[PDB]
Parts: structure tokens; C-alpha cells; sequence
């Protein structure tokens, strides 16, 4: 009750912009036992590219650091011109730092998407809305194929899909059902098989009857991204999650040799 609601930000339960009546601080207020203990360990997961969880109030409200804009809105605003490459690269690099950190602490996001990447005036981008109409566009193929015990690699896939979208100004795999998501992936990357993804034919939802599409060449997928970027993107979208690049290894990729921190032009 220590909080006056200002504005509904979104329905992920519901998220409000709110003011704390004892601190003055403006926050994002998410109104939602084993879980109370999990969630409470997440208040300790602190990094400059993760949105801070300030407080967990069970009387379940989660009180987050407030950021004014998300990458989805910023991409819609940048649509006539495109986000400049040095800013794409800066955002990619920052998200990979955030992920490497989460992943080193065995925390997976599980549901990365432009809507939950938050940006500020200083050029920072932050991971929000961690997962403990549903959009499937960023889901890794092992999740779509019914794997119950998936890994940190699911987040690298999501982020590769976002990287592609920043570059092209179009969603990479805009599926509207699980099967359409999967076939859209297959149409671009090729239907996977045991040669490229050992064990694939044993995933819970794999069907031998899936149609067999041939792989497209990547130069068609994210023009006009340079070879460094396309190389990193291909490694993030590797089918086999054991071969997909880690966040740590991606930070050493040649694509980042000239990374900088530009500031974006934001209308709040
Ligand atoms: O957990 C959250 C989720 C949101 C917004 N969601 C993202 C997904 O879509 C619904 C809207 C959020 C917004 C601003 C903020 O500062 C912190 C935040 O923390």
C-alpha cells in the first residue's frame, strides 16, 4: 500500500508504473512458498544489464527498477531508418554480458523478446521480465520440439532472433502457432536431422513426417549485415544446443572488435 499506481505498463500478472510513497521512487510494480524462496534469491542477481528487482512483497508484488522505453517501441520508432549498426552492436554486446552473468549463476531467462529488453537515455539495455496471445517468435527449436530440460542455449537463440530483427527491421520467424514457428525455422535453416543435430529425432514432438526443406543461404536472411555479424548470427542459431555459441564465447567474437557505446535518440 506503500504504492500509488500511475499507469498500466503492460500485462505480462499486470505491470504498473507506480510511486513508492515512503521513498519517492518511481518503480515498475508487478502484481502476480517454494516460489517465494526462488523469487527471493533473484533479488541478489544484480548486474548493470539486468533490471533490478528492488523488493518482493508477499501480503505477491515484485517491485522493479523503472525504465521508460523497450526495444520493441524503439524498433517501431526506428523503422523508416533502422537502428544504426554501432547501436545494434552495442545492445547485442550488452545483452550478451547480462546473459553471461545470469548463465554463470545458472539462471536462464527463457522468454527473451524485444518487449522485455528495456533501454535508457545513457545507451544501456537491460534484461527484464525473467521467466520462472503468447509470442513464439523467439522460441528455440528444442523448446518447440517438447524438450523439458533445456539449457542456457535457449536464450542465445532468442537473442540471435532479436539481433536479426534489429538488422532487417523485420521479425525473423514470425510464427503464429508452434507448428508454424517450427516450419518457419525449418524453411530458413533447413529441416534438422541427426547429421546437424544428433538426438533431434528423439525429441518428444519430433515427427518423421515433418517436411524436408533445404537450408537457405544466410546472405539472403540478414542483408546487409557484414560477414562478422552473419558468422556470429549463424553460431547463435545453431540447431544443436550443445553447439550453439555461449554468451561468454560470443563476447570474444570478432564482430565486437570495434564495439562502442552510442547513445540513442529517445522520445519519452
Ligand atoms: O518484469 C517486468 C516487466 C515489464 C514490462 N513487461 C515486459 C513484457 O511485456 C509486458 C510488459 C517491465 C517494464 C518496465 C520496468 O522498468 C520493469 C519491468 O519489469
Amino acid at each position: 500500500e506503500n504504492f500509488q499506481k500511475v499507469e498500466k505498463i503492460g500485462e505480462g500478472g499486470v505491470v504498473y508504473k507506480a510511486r513508492n510513497k515512503l521513498t519517492g521512487e518511481v518503480v515498475a510494480l508487478k502484481k502476480i512458498s517454494t516460489a517465494i524462496r526462488e523469487i527471493s534469491l533473484l533479488k541478489e542477481l544484480n548486474h548493470p544489464n539486468i533490471v533490478k528487482l528492488l523488493d518482493v512483497i508477499h501480503t505477491l508484488y515484485l517491485v522493479f527498477e523503472f525504465l521508460h522505453q523497450d526495444l520493441k517501441k524503439f524498433m517501431d520508432a526506428s523503422a523508416l531508418t533502422g537502428i544504426p549498426l554501432p547501436l545494434i552492436k552495442s545492445y547485442l554486446f550488452q545483452l550478451l554480458q547480462g546473459l553471461a552473468f545470469c548463465h554463470s549463476h545458472r539462471v536462464l531467462h527463457r522468454d527473451l523478446k524485444p518487449q522485455n529488453l528495456l533501454i535508457n537515455t545513457e545507451g544501456a539495455i537491460k534484461l527484464a521480465d525473467f521467466g520462472l496471445v503468447v509470442t513464439l517468435w523467439y522460441r528455440a527449436p528444442e523448446i518447440l520440439l517438447g524438450c523439458k530440460y533445456y539449457s542456457t542455449a535457449v536464450d542465445i537463440w532468442s537473442l540471435g532472433c532479436i539481433f536479426a530483427e534489429m538488422v532487417t527491421r523485420r521479425a525473423l520467424f514470425p510464427g503464429d502457432s508452434e507448428i508454424d514457428q517450427l516450419f518457419r525455422i525449418f524453411r530458413t535453416l533447413g529441416t534438422p536431422d541427426e547429421v546437424v543435430w544428433p538426438g533431434v529425432t528423439s525429441m518428444p514432438d519430433y515427427k518423421p513426417s515433418f517436411p524436408k526443406w533445404a537450408r537457405q543461404d544466410f546472405s539472403k536472411v540478414v542483408p546487409p549485415l557484414d560477414e562478422d555479424g552473419r558468422s556470429l548470427l549463424s553460431q547463435m542459431l545453431h540447431y544443436d544446443p550443445n553447439k550453439r555459441i555461449s554468451a561468454k564465447a560470443a563476447l570474444a567474437h570478432p564482430f565486437f572488435q570495434d564495439v562502442t557505446k552510442p547513445v540513442p535518440h529517445l522520445r519519452l
